[PDB]
């Protein structure tokens, strides 16, 4: 059986060669009756598709970020509110909190959840001395989620939506000055050529999944579907080690390459708490019950 598996980031990003070592994991484990074929850097299905390519199985499995969703459902926002979890730990509870809510709503659709892993937490790539949320005021801003956009308004800042393939031309002719996301993508897409200093905010860590359609699950025999979840395991506790190793690395990488790291002052902090507060009381009256069972579960963890 031959599989295609869409991701929206490049070789170089760190989902990516976890799931390099995933598409490996799947042929050892299977005795190769399960081979995966990777598209890389969006280059068969762009990051807002792969959901849908994946649904309609179209692709039996795939790569999605769950916060470019969160218009399409309360349950993929989650991972995208602002001071609500700032670490792995928090970000690793939030995830077994919304895990069966996540599994439900896909399963609502004929997909399954394989594994999901968490990017590095998220900070502020500017230009601007950013000392307070006022300071954001204006900023020409990069969006990667309907939930980044939101923000953004909440801050005064402008976005326009670019996807990571995308990024680095979009600094380059200078369409966006400043945007949220992690040292990683910071490093890959060489941000420190045009953006100087990142405030290491750790304001959420939004997670990628790995979408299976149900479909094409069932046509497997016993052995290869149960090759599959190991791997898929096996990928969870990699990818979730990768980013948090990667993180110091790639922080102090920009550092080499001229780019400040800034920690956040308290006043910066406690005025995207406050958008963070805000954010979270929209989302539980959006996601009525389902939320709060979530965030009771995540506050019992
Ligand atoms: O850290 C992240 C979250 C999503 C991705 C991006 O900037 O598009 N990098």
């Amino acid at each position: 059986t031959k599989w295609d598996l869409p991701t929206a980031y490049p070789a170089s990003n760190l989902h990516v060669e976890n799931l390099t070592q995933f598409v490996k994991d799947v042929d050892s484990l299977s005795g190769g009756k399960l081979k995966i074929t990777l598209h890389n850097n969006a280059s068969l299905y762009k990051a807002p598709e792969i959901k849908r390519a994946v649904q309609g199985n179209q692709a039996q499995i795939g790569e999605i970020l769950l916060t470019n969703f969160a218009n399409e459902d309360p349950v993929y926002e989650l991972d995208g509110l602002p001071f609500l979890a700032t670490g792995y730990d928090a970000s690793f509870k939030l995830y077994q909190a919304q895990k069966p809510f996540l599994e439900k709503k896909l399963a609502s659709q004929g997909m399954m959840l394989l594994y999901s892993v968490a990017w590095p937490p998220q900070g502020i790539f500017a230009n601007r001395d950013i000392k307070q949320v006022s300071d954001m005021k204006g900023l020409k801003w990069r969006a990667y989620s309907p939930v980044t956009a939101k923000i953004a308004e909440l801050v005064g800042a402008q976005p326009v939506t670019v996807q990571q393939a995308e990024l680095a031309q979009a600094m380059a002719t200078g369409v966006i000055d400043s945007y949220m996301s992690s040292g990683s993508t910071g490093f890959d897409t060489k941000t420190y050529e045009y953006i100087k200093k990142f405030y290491d905010t750790e304001a959420w860590l939004p997670k990628n999944a790995v979408l299976v359609n149900k479909k094409a699950f069932d046509a497997l025999d016993p052995a290869t579907q149960q090759a599959l979840k190991k791997a898929g395991a096996q990928a969870e506790e990699r990818g979730w080690k990768l980013s948090q190793e990667k993180n110091s690395w790639y922080k102090e990488q920009l550092a080499k390459n001229g780019m400040a790291i800034i920690a956040p002052t308290a006043e910066l902090k406690s005025g995207l708490t406050e958008v963070g507060k805000r954010m979270l009381d929209d989302w539980l009256k959006k996601a009525g019950a389902d939320g709060q069972a979530m965030i009771d579960a995540y506050r019992k963890q």
